[PDB]
C-alpha cells in the first residue's frame, strides 16, 4: 500500500508514512505575485547546459525522469539565490488529466497544464544522496507548461514515451539538449522548500520561472497515455501526478524582477 496519487494513497495520506508532509517548509506553494517582493540582491540565474549528457529515460511509476551523467561538472545551475555549483541530475514533469490542472506551484491560484522540474544537487555534498539530507542540498528549476503552440525541443521526449509506457521501463536517451525546454526569460521567484513527493525532504531551493513554455495539446495528450502500473497490471493512466499547494508558513517568496 505504497504512496501515489489515488484516493487511497494520494497527497492527503502521505503524512502517515512521511510526517514531514506537515512540516515548516513544504512544497509546492501558491505564488502570490502581489506579496512576492523584488530582491535586488539576487543575481541573474546562470543555466549552463551546453555540455549536458543525457543517458536514459525511466518511468518510475510516479513520473518519467530524463537522467543525466552527473559524474562531472557539465550541466550546472549557479547564481540567482544559490551559493556554489549545482549539477543537473534529472528532469521530470507533473501534469493533469485536463488542461486546467497539472502544475504543482500555482500563480495567484492559477494552475497550469503541467510543470517541468530540472533537479540539481549542490556539489559541495559530493553525491545526490548526501545532498538531500541538507537544507541547501538541491536546487529545482520549475517551469510552467501551458497548452498552445508545440514546443519543438520537447518532441524527442514525447516520441520515446511509447517505449516506457509502464512502471520500471527505461530506454536509452542520449544527446537530448535541455536548453530546448527553457523559455526566453529567466525571470523567477524563489523560496526555500521541499521535494514535492515522498520522502518530502526539506532540502530544496526552489527557482520558479515566471514565463511558461507552450506545448501542444497533442504533446500533453502523449504524457497522459503513460501508465502508473507495471506491465501486465490493470491500466491506470499516469495523470494528475501533482501535489497541491501547501501552507507558506514562515516563508517569503522573493522575485528576481520588478
Ligand atoms: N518533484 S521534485 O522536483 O520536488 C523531486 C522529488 C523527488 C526527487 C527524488 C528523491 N529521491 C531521494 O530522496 N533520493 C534518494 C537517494 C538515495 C537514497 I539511499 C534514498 C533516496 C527529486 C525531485
Ligand atoms: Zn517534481
Amino acid at each position: 500500500h505504497h504512496w501515489g496519487y489515488g484516493k487511497h494513497n494520494g497527497p492527503e495520506h502521505w503524512h502517515k508514512d512521511f510526517p514531514i508532509a506537515k512540516g515548516e517548509r513544504q512544497s509546492p506553494v501558491d505564488i502570490d505575485t502581489h506579496t512576492a517582493k523584488y530582491d535586488p540582491s539576487l543575481k541573474p540565474l546562470s543555466v549552463s547546459y551546453d555540455q549536458a549528457t543525457s543517458l536514459r529515460i525511466l518511468n518510475n511509476g510516479h513520473a518519467f525522469n530524463v537522467e543525466f551523467d552527473d559524474s562531472q561538472d557539465k550541466a550546472v545551475l549557479k547564481g540567482g539565490p544559490l551559493d556554489g555549483t549545482y549539477r543537473l541530475i534529472q528532469f521530470h514533469f507533473h501534469w493533469g488529466s485536463l488542461d486546467g490542472q497539472g502544475s504543482e506551484h500555482t500563480v495567484d491560484k492559477k494552475k497550469y497544464a503541467a510543470e517541468l522540474h530540472l533537479v540539481h544537487w549542490n556539489t559541495k555534498y559530493g553525491d545526490f544522496g548526501k545532498a538531500v539530507q541538507q537544507p541547501d542540498g538541491l536546487a529545482v528549476l520549475g517551469i510552467f507548461l501551458k497548452v498552445g503552440s508545440a514546443k519543438p525541443g520537447l518532441q524527442k521526449v514525447v516520441d520515446v514515451l511509447d517505449s516506457i509506457k509502464t512502471k520500471g521501463k527505461s530506454a536509452d536517451f542520449t544527446n537530448f539538449d535541455p536548453r530546448g525546454l527553457l523559455p526566453e526569460s529567466l525571470d523567477y521567484w524563489t523560496y526555500p522548500g521541499s521535494l514535492t513527493t515522498p520522502p518530502l525532504l526539506e532540502c530544496v531551493t526552489w527557482i520558479v520561472l515566471k514565463e511558461p513554455i507552450s506545448v501542444s495539446s497533442e504533446q500533453v495528450l502523449k504524457f497522459r497515455k503513460l501508465n502508473f502500473n507495471g506491465e501486465g497490471e490493470p491500466e491506470e493512466l499516469m495523470v494528475d501526478n501533482w501535489r497541491p499547494a501547501q501552507p507558506l508558513k514562515n516563508r517569503q517568496i522573493k522575485a528576481s524582477f520588478k
